[PDB]
């Protein structure tokens, strides 16, 4: 689907796609291969939709989170640098990139959020979150206001939600340890919520309203990154970019994210871009030229960096950094995400508490690793008359009675629905590893054309341990984990939503309680 003999690039839109254009138009000057750049809406979910196809940009720019799910699902191509390039970027910029010990990714720059202060309303910026209603007071009664910032996108809100105690995952990460809903994500968070209530901030406030209303000089504080320089630097504002408050005397935490360049597995290509990346881009005049149309952070490339460290902007941004966390690069970061991002704008906005707001958020965060623990232990000891003896662990009190609810009303289940099942099994006939991999296509097919409910629930995990026990019997019992994998996907983002609403499995539990 993608044309070969050129290469189209997606970046997004508050970063420097003006200045990478130009490297593009240099690279075209000595190769003759044209370099299209974009900057569409919501870059980072259209990618893998596309390019599941077959279909999409050749490269793609993101910050390192969202690349592990693209590597797990087959997106992007693996990345083979020589030592002589490697050794020009930072170790710690290539960690990020890398996923199942291999490169997926070019690092680019690193990025943390800082904070950003209007140096002729407040000389001297506040140093701890608590004495911010005080100086908005101050403040208002000046016709000024004291911090505006984003509120829409988690990220921004994230440094105070992790400064008391809040975590995504543990530690390497123990995907099944959850720090969302603990006191310490709910202190951070009910304190943002007061800071509304209070009318010391707007529940509506988003990157729009906060980047023009600092620009303006209406507020005197914001919360950005370093991408947001340029646009003060044209305001004539006087900043200062210093270090983030701090909250109940500890740091701001916040995520800290490398820009990174990933090649699409389906570009036809690779070398071109290989090319564009590691000899045009990843130089001294590559990233200067991107960094003079919207700073790029502290860049990834060693020689290039030297220079920029030596701007307070970046120092304060690696302090920011170096306070808070590299965000993890695991296929679960997607969905930590979009149940953050809902119940900061809940709590917020009020459509629900604190309590509430992140209960529903930690459900969403782990349902990934709960379904599976509960469809794969099914499976397995369906297939083998076997059950694991590996204790349960985090949430264990849902995911065994979840399991023991599941060995009463699946078996029944199977036996009752033997025969369509029997007929299932042949239309599909399933020898190899590789066909296990061909299920989601009418897997979904047919899970998604209907109502939801859990008892579709049932059949899909029981024709799953129906197809597990047959599995086992043609010696092919290392296609039972994969397969509880695939079923667990397309549960899990097929019914996100309505299982989150369910709270989870605890209504299974309740739904088939005797
Ligand atoms: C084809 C086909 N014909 N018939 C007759 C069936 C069974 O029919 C059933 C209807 C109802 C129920 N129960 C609901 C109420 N309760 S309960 O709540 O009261 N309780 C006491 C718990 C439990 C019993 C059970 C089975 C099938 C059939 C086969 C394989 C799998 C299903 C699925 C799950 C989704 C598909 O998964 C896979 C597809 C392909 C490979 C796979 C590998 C793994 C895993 C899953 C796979 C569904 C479904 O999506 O439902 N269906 C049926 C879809 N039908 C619905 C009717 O019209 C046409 C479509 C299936
Ligand atoms: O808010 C969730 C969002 O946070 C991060 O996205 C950042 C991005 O890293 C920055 O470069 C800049 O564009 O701001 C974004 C926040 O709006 C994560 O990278 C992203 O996956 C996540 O959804």
């Amino acid at each position: 689907k993608i044309e070969e003999g050129k290469l189209v690039i997606w970046i997004n839109g508050d970063k420097g796609y003006n200045g990478l254009a130009e490297v593009g138009k240099k690279f075209e000057k000595d190769t003759g291969i044209k370099v299209t750049v974009e900057h569409p809406d919501k870059l980072e979910e259209k990618f893998p939709q596309v390019a599941a196809t077959g279909d999409g940009p050749d490269i793609i720019f993101w910050a390192h989170d969202r690349f592990g799910g693209y590597a797990q699902s087959g997106l992007l191509a693996e990345i083979t640098p020589d030592k002589a390039f490697q050794d020009k970027l930072y170790p710690f910029t290539w960690d990020a990139v890398r996923y199942n010990g291999k490169l997926i990714a070019y690092p680019i720059a690193v990025e943390a959020l800082s904070l950003i202060y209007n140096k002729d309303l407040l000389p001297n910026p506040p140093k701890t979150w608590e004495e911010i209603p005080a100086l908005d007071k101050e403040l208002k009664a000046k016709g000024k206001s004291a911090l505006m910032f984003n509120l829409q996108e988690p990220y921004f809100t994230w440094p105070l939600i992790a400064a008391d105690g809040g975590y995504a995952f543990k530690y390497k990460y123990d995907i099944k340890d959850v720090g969302v809903d603990n006191a310490g994500a709910k202190a951070g968070l009910t304190f943002l919520v007061d800071l509304i209530k209070n009318k010391h901030m707007n529940a509506d406030t988003d990157y729009s309203i906060a980047e023009a209303a600092f620009n303006k000089g209406e507020t005197a504080m914001t919360i950005n990154g370093p991408w947001a320089w340029s646009n003060i630097d044209t305001s004539a504002v006087n900043y200062g970019v210093t270090v983030l408050p701090t909250f109940k005397g500890q740091p701001s935490k916040p995520f800290v994210g490398v820009l990174s360049a990933g090649i699409n597995a389906a570009s036809p290509n690779k070398e071109l871009a290989k090319e564009f990346l590691e000899n045009y881009l990843l130089t001294d005049e590559g990233l200067e030229a991107v960094n003079k149309d919207k700073p790029l952070g502290a860049v990834a490339l060693k020689s290039y960096e030297e220079e920029l460290a030596k701007d307070p902007r970046i120092a304060a941004t690696m302090e920011n950094a170096q306070k808070g966390e590299i965000m993890p690069n695991i296929p679960q970061m997607s969905a930590f995400w979009y149940a953050v991002r809902t119940a900061v704008i809940n709590a917020a906005s009020g459509r629900q508490t604190v309590d509430e707001a992140l209960k529903d958020a930690q459900t969403g965060s782990e349902l990934y690793r709960q379904s599976l623990e509960i469809i794969s232990r099914y499976l397995r000891e369906q297939a083998t008359g076997a059950a694991d003896t590996a204790p349960m662990g985090a949430s264990g009190a849902t995911s065994r009675k979840a399991l023991e609810t599941l060995r009463r009303v699946g078996d029944g289940v199977q036996r009752n629905h033997e025969t369509a099942f029997q007929g299932m099994l042949r239309k599909l006939d399933i020898k190899n590893e590789d066909d296990v991999k061909s299920l989601s296509r009418v897997m979904i097919h047919v899970f998604s054309d209907g109502v939801t409910n859990w008892g579709r629930i049932v059949t899909l995990i029981s024709f799953g341990a129906f197809v597990a026990k047959h599995l086992k019997t043609i010696n092919q019992e290392s296609c039972i984990e994969p397969l509880a994998e695939s079923i667990t996907d397309v549960l899990v983002r097929t019914k996100r939503d309505w299982l989150v609403k369910q709270r989870g499995w605890d209504g299974f539990v309740e739904f088939f309680h005797v």
